């Protein structure tokens, strides 16, 4: 599912991600954009072997199972594929164990580079909340 901008920050903070760790709606937004493109089917190859899956890129080095990831842990206890699902759940869940795990939303390294300290409140502008 591709999901529209405010139709995703809908979801997110209806899954109670908004303000989850002090990081407001608009961080979150922005993530899954530069992340995905909203796109919950998204998935992308690591050269170390891991892939990215879903809407906000979960590695499955850490935090899924894939089969096909030798030393990797499960830490979210999932398999990879629950995280490209039409629903967000499993991601949104994964996220919140994610960002509490230290190192908060730099764990993503496209909102580490595109998001932190810009104007993330633009990505939830003009949406119904
Ligand atoms: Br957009
Ligand atoms: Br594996
Ligand atoms: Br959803
Ligand atoms: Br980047
Ligand atoms: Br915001
Ligand atoms: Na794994």
């Amino acid at each position: 599912k591709v999901f529209g901008r405010c139709e995703l920050a809908a979801a997110m903070k209806r899954h109670g991600l908004d303000n989850y760790r002090g990081y407001s709606l608009g961080n979150w937004v922005c993530a899954a954009k530069f992340e995905s493109n909203f796109n919950t089917q998204a998935t992308n190859r690591n050269t170390d072997g891991s892939t990215d899956y879903g809407i906000l890129q979960i590695n499955s080095r850490w935090w899924c199972n894939d089969g096909r990831t030798p030393g990797s842990r499960n830490l979210c206890n999932i398999p990879c594929s629950a995280l490209l699902s039409s629903d967000i759940t499993a991601s949104v869940n994964c996220a919140k164990k994610i960002v509490s795990d230290g190192n908060g939303m730099n764990a993503w390294v496209a909102w580490r580079n595109r998001c932190k300290g810009t104007d993330v409140q633009a990505w939830i502008r003009g949406c119904r909340l």
